[PDB]
């Protein structure tokens, strides 16, 4: 019974015996502590994880008719990770002094962390913020009602929580230094920097920016646009399933209103204005790209002498972060979450359309979704390369925001968004729309994607791959993208396999609208690296489930592809159940990347010394000079030296001895096998739980 499987996993996730949550009721990234992938420690948590918790409680609340758990989850989010604390210290002091005519001061991004700190030069005057005034008039405040992306839930970095000292969970930041700063190469620092850690008199600021003076003490937060959007997607469903408490519905509306900051160029530069390398400030909504960019960030002074604040949007947009179910919820009567601001719903209505166009634009010749686009080439408004394809005057990028690893390689970035487009096809059809350009785009995209993905899903069979991760056909040749991929397969009862990554080449054609789409014959996805990721399985299932269900609502029966998607869904759910260990549905994974715990690649500028949260001097003596080819002049320490408390982790020992016995520092290769782990990730187990739930709701009933 899929309903019983849902309830079982729900209770495994929620059980105080299992450790998915902290003593303060806050979900962790994972049960295990020793893990690094986007958070850099398993008992961090993310806005991601909160949004998934919400999704979990909505479906539970549906089945039990008790919405208390959803409300408690929202309350917990508000208390610990949204930096608005009406009835306590102000967690955004001096936000009121924000200047919407000069939202922030320009600085260039750099191609390597070695080139930071970047000068706050104001070379490009920032454009007008056109939504500040609406937000103030609507809510009586400009305090940002969005989740900060990263919380140190056990205070493992030891910074404490300055503006709320009785909370153990402290707001922390990592990424700050451009597209080559992997998770391994960032330096964790407190969002609220009173300069009591970091370099004396400077805190951590001077790693990242230079200005004429010593940096003032200051605070800053950064959301992740897909997380707040998923929170809103969850509440969409809650309301569809009967939830009707306007106290919480209104909070989702407010979150959606502030999420519009995700639609603006970093420095409010006119969209397209940097095509030839000479950007200029936006007027009205001229800096609105109507997509969800990677983040919005906001900051200001700490203390009585620092009466200023600032906001940035972002210029880089990744397909994988778009959420058109949230956009629909926020923009129509049937969606039900339209904000009360003058243009919130209408901005989201445009976004819904632009998101769908972006997916169609980015879809490869064989059906996979390519990375995205930017309004700030190289992150400094460089002129677009000759011949570069564009989308609304923004340049195509195969790896938006991050290159280490390239951000659209992971197959999870296919499942996540296509799950939502599937949902949206279903939503549109259920709402009586078979004819709009929006439904035709959503349908066309998901239909082609489903066809695409089914070539690489194996249940009870094991695909044949080579040593470099390529899938092989029955004649033993590499399968290098293309439609009608026929992967060689040996019998393997009880196993499942999914693709792990895509290797991208080429470009889409420049966008001219849906009626002119070319099918992008020059954009290729090579799908690779079979693996057993149970988070991705859960997301795929839902994609296939909602797609199947939509086809039946549309036509009266499962279509040809709809049948195949339903059957794949059912089969994946059936095999996955065997991998429940009593705590979650899990598999073992090799982590060849875990040499990066030990590699000296964490950059510090010359002349900078200070104290890390854990008490250690940084960069300290365990360093090598930075690579002169990366354009800096400083040093590298390692991830592990930076975080000496990691050596107290129970798993550290085995990792270190595995490194010592298997990794060859000379060749950069694991010679006697790579480290191996079985992780219980919060989001992954939610994606599996909700998969059983929705198959029950949409297909069984
Ligand atoms: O005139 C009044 C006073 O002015 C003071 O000077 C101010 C100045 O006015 C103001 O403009 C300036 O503002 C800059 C900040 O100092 C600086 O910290 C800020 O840097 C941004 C940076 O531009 C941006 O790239 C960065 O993005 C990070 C982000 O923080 C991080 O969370 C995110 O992580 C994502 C992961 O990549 C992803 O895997 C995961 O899912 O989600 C994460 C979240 O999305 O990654 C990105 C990079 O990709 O954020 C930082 C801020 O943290 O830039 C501001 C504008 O340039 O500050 C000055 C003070 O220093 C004077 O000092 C005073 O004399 C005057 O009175
Ligand atoms: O940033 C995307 C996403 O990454 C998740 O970890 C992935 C990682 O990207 C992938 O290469 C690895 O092999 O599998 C893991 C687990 O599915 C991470 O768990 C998320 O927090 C993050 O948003
Ligand atoms: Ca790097
Ligand atoms: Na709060
Ligand atoms: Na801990
Ligand atoms: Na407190
Ligand atoms: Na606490
Ligand atoms: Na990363
Ligand atoms: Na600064
Ligand atoms: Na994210
Ligand atoms: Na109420
Ligand atoms: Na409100
Ligand atoms: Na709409
Ligand atoms: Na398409
Ligand atoms: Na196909
Ligand atoms: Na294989
Ligand atoms: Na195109
Ligand atoms: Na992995």
């Amino acid at each position: 019974s899929n309903k019983e499987r849902f309830l079982t996993l729900y209770h495994q996730i929620k059980s105080d015996a299992n450790g998915y949550f902290s003593p303060e009721g806050i979900p962790y990234h994972s049960i295990e502590t020793l893990i690094c992938e986007a958070p850099d420690y398993g008992h961090m948590t993310t806005s991601e994880a909160y949004s998934y918790w919400l999704w979990l409680e909505v479906l539970y609340g549906h089945y039990t008719r008790d919405w208390s758990k959803l409300e408690a989850a929202w309350d917990n989010m508000e208390k610990y990770i949204i930096p608005v604390n009406e009835d306590g210290n102000d967690e955004q002091p001096h936000m009121s002094a924000y200047n919407p005519s000069s939202p922030a001061t320009y600085a260039s991004e750099k191609p390597y962390p070695d080139q930071y700190p970047s000068q706050l030069s104001g070379a490009r005057p920032a454009g007008q913020d056109p939504i500040d005034g609406e937000l103030k008039s609507t809510y009586g405040t400009n305090e940002t009602y969005l989740m900060h992306w990263l919380l140190d839930v056990d205070n493992w970095y030891k910074y404490g929580n300055l503006l709320n000292p009785s909370h153990k969970a402290a707001y922390v930041n990592t990424f700050q230094r451009g597209q080559q700063e992997s998770v391994w190469e960032a330096i964790p620092h407190p969002s609220q920097d009173d300069k009591s850690f970091g370099k004396p008199n400077e805190g951590f600021m001077s790693l990242f920016t230079k200005e004429n003076q010593v940096p003032a003490a200051q605070w800053r937060y950064t959301n992740a646009t897909d997380a707040d959007a998923r929170a809103i997607q969850a509440i969409y469903w809650a309301k569809e399933l009967g939830y009707n408490n306007s106290t919480y519905l209104d909070k989702a509306k407010k979150m959606g209103d502030f999420l519009r900051y995700g639609m603006y160029d970093k420095y409010f530069q006119t969209i397209g204005s940097g095509k030839q390398g000479n950007p200029y400030p936006g007027n009205g909504k001229g800096a609105c790209h109507y997509l969800m960019a990677w983040y919005t960030s906001w900051g200001g002074g700490l203390g009585d002498y620092a009466n200023w604040s600032w906001r940035i949007g972002a210029s880089h947009c990744h397909q994988g972060y778009q959420n058109p179910v949230a956009a629909y919820a926020l923009s129509s009567d049937k969606g039900g979450l339209k904000p009360s601001s003058a243009t919130g719903a209408s901005d989201w209505e445009k976004t819904l359309k632009r998101q769908l166009e972006f997916y169609v634009w980015l879809q490869s010749k064989e059906g996979a979704i390519a990375g995205g686009a930017t309004n700030s080439w190289n992150g400094d408004y460089s002129a677009y390369p000759a011949g570069r394809s564009t989308f609304y005057d923004m340049a195509y990028e195969d790896a938006p925001v991050y290159h280490d690893p390239p951000s659209n390689n992971w197959f999870g970035m296919q499942a996540w968004p296509m799950e939502r487009v599937a949902e949206l096809y279903y939503i549109f059809v259920k709402d009586g729309d078979k004819t709009s350009e929006n439904v035709q785009m959503a349908k066309s995209c998901i239909t082609k994607w489903v066809n695409y993905a089914l070539d690489y899903i194996f249940i009870g069979s094991r695909p044949v791959s080579d040593e470099e991760g390529y899938f092989l056909d029955d004649q033993g040749r590499r399968i290098l993208g293309g439609t009608n991929a026929t992967v060689a397969t040996t019998s393997a009862p009880g196993e499942f396999w999914l693709p792990g990554n895509i290797a991208w080449s080429g470009q889409p054609d420049t966008w001219n609208g849906f009626q002119s789409a070319t099918g992008n014959p020059n954009l290729t996805a090579v799908t690779k690296d079979p693996t057993q990721d149970t988070g991705v399985l859960g997301s795929l299932v839902k994609a296939f489930t909602f797609f199947a269900a939509a086809t039946k609502l549309e036509t009266g029966n499962y279509t040809a592809l709809g049948v195949r998607a339903k059957d794949a869904a059912a089969q994946l759910l059936e095999v996955a159940w065997n991998y429940n260990d009593g705590v979650g549905i899990v598999t073992e994974e090799e982590r060849e990347d875990y040499d990066r715990f030990f590699k000296k690649e964490v950059y510090f500028p010359n002349g900078w010394n200070g104290t890390f949260g854990q008490g250690n001097q940084i960069p300290g003596s365990s360093t090598i000079p930075s690579d002169p080819q990366r354009g800096g002049n400083g040093v590298y320490t390692s991830f592990a030296d930076l975080r000496p408390n990691i050596k107290q982790d129970p798993a550290w020992s085995s990792l270190e001895s595995k490194y010592q016995s298997s990794f060859n520092e000379a060749t950069g290769k694991w010679e006697n096998g790579a480290p191996v782990f079985t992780y219980h990730r919060f989001w992954s187990q939610v994606d599996m739980a909700t998969a059983y739930a929705e198959y029950h709701r949409l297909i069984n009933l």
